């Protein structure tokens, strides 16, 4: 009665059913209702996690454990990670459960990696598309990511989809250029129509051309020090730019320049963010510039409103948001792919 | 390559791997093993649970999240149950170093089992299977997976001084069939099926019992004092496991008040819980210095403080804890057989 | 000159207190401001009594526990620091601490009471609180007795409060105890004050004796730290044309309990439900509910009794029964705690100048 | 039986009645060292995590601040509130401090948080400094820059004047406005009388540069939201030694001391003192701001357990950088021990609490 969904099987169902369309009328809505479902009652969906490091000698692995209860939504996705996960190439490992809403039986497990990935690349689109529609004139026709893995994959594959018309150069930009290679080479084969290239964080002159070619700009780093720098950007009000960073998680983790994000608080710019509860105790964006809750808006409540002069730096056209990541986020997309995916595409068990 | 292990998946490796050699040789020193390691970090190997009631309507349901990081079993076992009734879940295994999903389980047939493995762990120690003052009768208050393994454990440990096994049970029906399904297994035992009520029938099987066992969620006491052989000349072991809740009591709480004026030290598994769970205790007043965990008693000696000299009666309560689920499923998915799994490749 | 803070010592609270209760003061002064407390704790919980923090001694020579609770309401801020344990038991000491007020606007102490009459005269205020709007001074279906199980400072406040409300209506008040001695104490102290009302003292033992008192009673109150039922349902009125209200304060820990536990399990399948301070707090620590297996949709807390006006659900009909269970609230000490401070004289206080 | 009430006057006197070099040495700094270490060892047992909750009222902007503290020697809590009305009118963080009997609870002394914050981070400050700088060096310089005025200031110059007494001549206090500047400088000058101080603005750097190439001990004690410690005052000779204290982060959008030292301090592998690893990466944005990791820090109480300090010093320059954000430990043994030594002449006692 449960069914056993891995990696290669997630990205399958999602190559098999990931459409312009399909992601306006399809997956974003199940997340924005996600969102919204996790903001009536925070503390009662999402219970305060509990993370607790390796117990074992030979690990530096940390184990965080993140129930979510939603009324449709009821499971728990394990995660964990760290140094030696990073070095050995795994990162963060880990499953999503997802179980009956009205019994508590096992219903699924995921693996978290592909899952976790799709659902964040699904909350940057989530707000882009709100804020940039892709019939909008002022985009600019080149894209950059910051990042390489699997977050930055889907972040390209979904905002290809949607912008299709729009994006003719797509940057992956990476501290080392083996991973980012090896990303420009399976997106150039899916994506025959886009020109991929891959640049190195010091060749600067290089790709800075592009960076102020580029109107949508993702930060899937787990980088300690900016490397979207302000100087990089395009100053041009005319062409706006649309900035989702979601690599950092610990207040010393920053992607932004500091001195953009004191600029957008000093200009009364609003942020994005998908919680403002975590995002101000994770996001280093927002912690080491000393962001308020007044001064943020979640993705969510994007869609609650039509005025977006407050997320907006009218100098530049520039508007930022900020992901963390919420359990909600991979109990309500899994549920959906649960319910939505062939048995091809998962290891069904019977008599568990 | 992560494995799921159904709970036929379970019963099939148990069976084909328990003998009295096998629990006494690796599966209790697993489980020893386990609660000796939690009891020396508690908060950090099993971290506080987190329980949540469905905010869903057309729900009663409570799912409660029960996290384990041992140095060697880490995981968390997921339970769900509450009105509109059973308790489903089930319990994860990771890579202690990387954390990557390694086993499945279904929470079921993994908690009858362990439940049962702790109550022969202390029993083992108390009256151990060479005794020659034993009592030849059974008496488990219960049906299910819950009073089948504990039947069977011992009946595989104490096979020449087991010979009868008294099912008890509210309905009847539930007791015939664990009756059949154990008689069919143990051919040389001879087991009665009687009803909680049917005291006159099961009162003489009860006094010529050694071993009692609760297996119910019983609300009020099915376990009387009464019922008990009261000779000094014969040890009586009393593992209670139904009561999970502080309103659910299986022993006569007079033979509980009775071990506490007369300063008699019951067997726990976890001093914290079961003073925070178990009715039996919490209605009786008992308190930690009058307590004994089961991982102790293999680390010191008894000094009689578990029995009471008037009677030869020991009384352990155990109320469950997640490194008995972990620590035997992480046994059991690193020795059970790709027949008894659903073997995923590339997860 | 500077910045000033208030040293409310014991004396001091009793003093204001003895000072200033009156009939029309509890109904019109203290209950209110109790009730403004409960309310809008209700309203925000985790943001006005944030999770109290317990720790045991890290000192080898002591077993004792300490509690920490904060409390950040609108109007009144602070922290309640009690401090427990056998030690502190055999020694007569029981719990020990202080409550700390601050200026709700800038954060600077502005109080230092002693926690032991403060939450004494809090408990009581809230058993009377849900007392008085079940049964009204003025009720045509109660006994003339009041029953009282234990003794001391919260046994004097519950009873002080409640002769001071139900002047006419209370005639003979009997103290229960486990030893004699504190409990004919007691009703000398009180004789003194309340000389129209006939107080006796019982022992827990001399059934017979207290039970046609306890069956003459409409009010029942439980100030024991019994872990086992001291007030039992063979010795309660079961007239149900009779109203009996039942305020428990005494348990603090599931294992303590003062009302029978079969009266309770009949209050539980009768779908009756039981009048709380705090849904969370009483079904984490009392007894009464922990032992009984009661759920939070079979409660009401007590200032929700002033939302509605149907008390059938917490009265049994076959009895005439209500059940009150109060395990205590950070909120009513620090609620309680800033009236005091903004009403005390300096006669009453020690007030101490640049802090 | 009593209660004692000891307010920021009544421990300013009892300080400046026992703080000499061998009393700091003897008994302040033992103390504070062995509170440090203790809670080093059994952290989350004495300290639990504190309770931090913002103003429920509509017309405040304040936020209450809850820490308990349980050592085996030293019981009870330390209530500090801040935000940005209370630095508005010169409050800034006010609280008080709770010392409970360490076997029943009971209440026995109310310590005033704001000197006694003042004093212990002080003490912290100099339990470093004399470690890796003994007060015999011949390698200091005779000059010392202070950022920052009010009692952190005040007590982290006393202290060192009376520990480097031989080497120190010239005090300069800077900050952005002169006036508790020139206040600061009038009180020390009182007490101080061989000891030149001078007053400084935050902008007058052409006046102060001189002074503070001639400065082996600094101290942050700003509520800098931008570095006022720049890398270019400072000192280059690596025959010099340099100890930079610094105080006033407690945020991890406040910085007092230059990035670039920072990130160079980072990057060449240099260790920065603090008080603990966690709460300093967490709150400290010279370290959060510059990527550091608790692999390259060191604790107060570590350097007492070591002899080599060639991983706290760049070589490049001699210069060494400690962080503190404040522990409560800090605040509750030093609070026992001022209540346990305290005479009733400097204390409000309360008899029959
Ligand atoms: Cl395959
Ligand atoms: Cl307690
Ligand atoms: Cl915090
Ligand atoms: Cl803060
Ligand atoms: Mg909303
Ligand atoms: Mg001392
Ligand atoms: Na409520
Ligand atoms: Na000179
Ligand atoms: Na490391
Ligand atoms: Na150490």
């Amino acid at each position: 009665h449960m069914k056993v969904i891995r990696d290669k099987d997630i990205k399958s169902f999602l190559n098999k059913r990931l459409t312009r369309e399909s992601i306006f009328s399809q997956f974003q809505p199940v997340l924005l209702r996600g969102l919204a479902t996790y903001a009536a009652n925070p503390n009662a969906i999402v219970p305060p996690r509990i993370v607790q490091q390796s117990n074992n000698s030979e690990s530096d692995t940390t184990h965080v454990f993140m129930p979510c209860i939603s009324p449709t939504e009821v499971g728990i996705k394990v995660i964990s990670g760290g140094p030696s996960n990073n070095t050995k190439g795994l990162g963060f490992q880990g499953c999503v459960m997802i179980l009956d809403e009205v019994t508590g039986e096992l219903n699924a497990i995921f693996n978290a990696a592909c899952l976790t990935a799709f659902r964040t690349a699904l909350a940057s689109v989530l707000g882009l598309t709100r804020v940039v529609p892709v019939d909008s004139v002022d985009v600019l026709p080149e894209l950059c990511v910051f990042g390489v893995g699997q977050q930055a994959y889907w972040h390209v594959k979904l905002t290809l989809l949607l912008y299709k018309e729009k994006i003719a150069k797509v940057n992956i930009l990476n501290r080392t250029l083996a991973n980012a290679e090896k990303l420009k080479e399976e997106l150039g084969k899916e994506f025959d129509n886009v020109e991929f290239r891959a640049f190195l964080f010091e060749e600067d002159e290089k790709f800075k051309p592009h960076m102020e070619n580029s109107s949508i700009i993702y930060g899937c780093t787990p980088s300690t020090s900016a490397v979207i720098k302000k100087d990089h950007l395009n100053k041009d009000p005319k062409y706006r730019k649309f900035i989702s960073l979601i690599g950092s998680y610990k207040p010393h983790m920053i992607e932004l320049d500091l001195e953009l994000m004191n600029d957008f608080k000093n200009n009364g710019v609003k942020v994005i963010v998908d919680s403002k509860e975590h995002t101000l105790h994770e996001a280093g964006e927002l912690i080491q510039s000393g962001y308020t809750s007044d001064q943020l808006i979640e993705i969510h409540e994007l869609y609650e409103t039509e005025e977006f002069s407050t997320i907006t730096d009218a100098t530049t056209g520039t508007t930022v948001q900020k992901i963390v990541g919420l359990s909600i986020m991979d109990l309500c997309m899994g549920k959906y792919i649960y319910e939505n995916i062939q048995d091809d595409d998962a290891v069904v068990v019977n008599d568990f």
